[PDB]
């Protein structure tokens, strides 16, 4: 099982995350590093964290008040996916 440390560009500056795969199974994600804007951003990232590993894919919708550390999430994923 791999382990990968993705950085992606959010609002409030870069996110740090580690995903974990198995095959094309995302098995987790772990936030290591967010200044997201709180009660906006940070849970923008933990919503997307829960949608993609319950639908095993980063083609899922934004949380709607925070694109922007919504995007930061799937672009980190997408960066690990392709490995």
């Amino acid at each position: 099982m791999l382990s990968y440390e993705v950085t992606a560009e959010g609002y409030g500056g870069p996110i740090r995350l580690m995903v974990y795969v198995e095959g094309e199974e995302i098995v987790d994600i772990e936030v290591l590093e967010e200044n997201e804007t709180p009660n906006l951003g940070d849970v923008a990232i933990e919503e997307m964290i829960t949608k993609i590993l319950e639908g095993q894919s980063t083609d899922v919708d934004v949380h709607s008040g925070a694109t922007v550390s919504s995007n930061a999430v799937i672009e980190a994923v997408k960066q690990a996916m392709a490995e």
